[PDB]
């Protein structure tokens, strides 16, 4: 097809396997563009122009897993491991509150210590302060996932990370996506909202996979998508492979709004890492999210996922702030409320 038939049929949601990729297969800048403008006229439509601040604390480095990928994998000894304290946590979160946050988020490794009372009584104490508690942990059993929700917690980020079961045993030694896909399902129905999200250019992923990628978000109807490039780090066994490419992660954002309308979709760190102005240019082509770093020194610098993390070298009250400009100068309003999926039933 050509990339003029490919957008009819995007326009008119005629989502086959074949429209998605061709979409992620040609490359004609006239092609991309016009992608990129229909997604953000999709999203302006669906989402509106407010863009919801999401503060991440990224309260421990520990963690118990060895995914290939990651710098905080467990084999890694190259790096000075961290735990904030639960009085930490809930006072730094308390300073996001009081900076505007709507939402705050917790991530960390998988790190056995807080799991699941700890994180319980942290989530009760911010969920005082009148916010949306994300939570974004890693996989743990049912049991855990439960205790949190009775706490308060309003959403869970668990990035699929890829749908292709092969690659994503081998990238995720530990586990498996079946494992991860049961995680998901299990959060849905405990009333999360429950965002996914895999990386783009992964050592051995192909167009078919990130097509898959697609095809999984949009049948599992995800009110959180997160999305980013592949990014290597240099304490990893990937330290070697290729950086995943901006153009077609974006690609995947676009193609992400225009197939789930309405659901929430940050533009990651990652993407601001890879490229300067990478989340300004992601909100313009389908995102309505950001998430200001608000981990405070002397952690943020050992929160190493991948190398060259942005805001590592800013004062830590910086990130809220500097977003808070992002938006203004992209034409953008500030969320008003929590930012919850408000969904759009159409047929
Ligand atoms: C129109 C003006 C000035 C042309 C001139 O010098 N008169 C030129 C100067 C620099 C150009 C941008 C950069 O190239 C980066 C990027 C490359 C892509 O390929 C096309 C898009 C983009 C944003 C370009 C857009 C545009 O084309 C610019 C602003
Ligand atoms: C700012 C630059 C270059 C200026 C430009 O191409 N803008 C057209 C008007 C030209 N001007 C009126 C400024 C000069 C005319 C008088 S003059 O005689 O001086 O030429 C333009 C050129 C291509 C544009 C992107 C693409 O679309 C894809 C995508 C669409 C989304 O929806 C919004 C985001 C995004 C990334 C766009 C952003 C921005 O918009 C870009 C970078
Ligand atoms: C934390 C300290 C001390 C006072 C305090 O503890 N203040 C709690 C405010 C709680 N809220 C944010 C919920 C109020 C919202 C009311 S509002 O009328 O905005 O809806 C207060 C004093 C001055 C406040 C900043 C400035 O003002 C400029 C700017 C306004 C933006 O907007 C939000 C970001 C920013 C940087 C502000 C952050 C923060 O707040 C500051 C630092
Ligand atoms: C200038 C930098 C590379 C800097 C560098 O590292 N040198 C390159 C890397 C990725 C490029 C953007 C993406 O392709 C998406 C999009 C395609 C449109 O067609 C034109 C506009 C836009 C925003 C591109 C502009 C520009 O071209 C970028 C930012
Ligand atoms: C002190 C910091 C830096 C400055 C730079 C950009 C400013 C924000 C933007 O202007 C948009 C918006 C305008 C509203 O009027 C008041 C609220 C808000 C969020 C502003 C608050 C504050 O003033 C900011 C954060
Ligand atoms: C928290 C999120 O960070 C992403 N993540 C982890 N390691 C990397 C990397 N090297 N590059 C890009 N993204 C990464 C995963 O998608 C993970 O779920
Ligand atoms: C720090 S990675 C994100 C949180 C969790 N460890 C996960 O992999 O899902
Ligand atoms: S991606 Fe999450 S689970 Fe895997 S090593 Fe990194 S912190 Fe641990
Ligand atoms: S959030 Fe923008 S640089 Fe830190
Ligand atoms: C993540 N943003
Ligand atoms: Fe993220
Ligand atoms: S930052
Ligand atoms: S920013």
């Amino acid at each position: 097809m050509t990339g003029r038939e490919i957008l009819e049929k995007l326009e008119r949601r005629e989502f086959t396997r074949e429209v998605l990729k061709e979409a992620l297969s040609i490359n004609d800048r006239g092609f991309n563009e016009a992608l990129f403008k229909l997604a953000d006229e999709i999203r302006r439509k669906y989402v509106g122009d407010e863009v919801h601040i999401r503060a991440i604390i990224e309260f421990s480095n520990v963690c118990r897993k060895n995914c290939l990928y990651c710098g905080l994998r467990r084999d890694n000894k190259n790096l000075k491991r961290y735990r904030m304290t639960p009085e930490e946590i809930v006072e730094r979160a308390r300073l996001a509150v009081q900076f505007g946050a709507k939402t705050i988020v917790l991530q960390s490794g998988e790190d056995p210590y807080y799991m699941p009372d700890v994180i319980s009584d942290i989530v009760k104490e911010i969920k005082k302060m009148g916010v949306a508690v994300t939570l974004s942990l890693g996989e743990w059993p049912r049991e855990y996932y439960e205790k949190w929700k009775e706490a308060g917690a309003d959403r869970y980020l668990l990035r699929h990370e890829t749908a292709n079961p092969v690659l994503h045993r081998k990238l995720r030694p530990d586990t498996s996506f079946e494992n991860r896909l049961n995680c998901l399902l299990t959060l849905k129905e405990l009333g999360y909202e429950t965002g996914a999200g895999s990386m783009v250019g992964l050592p051995g992923q192909t167009i078919d996979d990130l097509v898959d990628d697609l095809l999984f978000l949009k049948e599992h109807d995800f009110d959180m998508v997160g999305i980013g490039p592949f990014i290597p780090h240099p304490d990893t066994p990937l330290a070697n492979e290729k950086k995943g490419d901006f153009t077609l992660t974006l690609k995947m954002v676009a193609l992400t709004r225009i197939l789930l309308p309405d659901s929430n979709i940050p533009a990651t760190t990652a993407m601001g890492t890879i490229v300067p102005g990478g989340r300004e240019i992601t909100l313009r082509c389908g995102a309505n999210v950001i998430m200001p770093n608000w981990t405070p020194s002397p952690y943020r610098q050992l929160y190493q996922l991948y190398p060259g993390k942005i805001c590592v070298f800013e004062k830590d009250t910086a990130c809220i702030p500097c977003v808070m400009k992002m938006i203004e100068l992209l034409g953008r309003k500030p969320g008003r409320d929590w930012g919850g999926r408000k969904r759009v039933f159409e047929t």
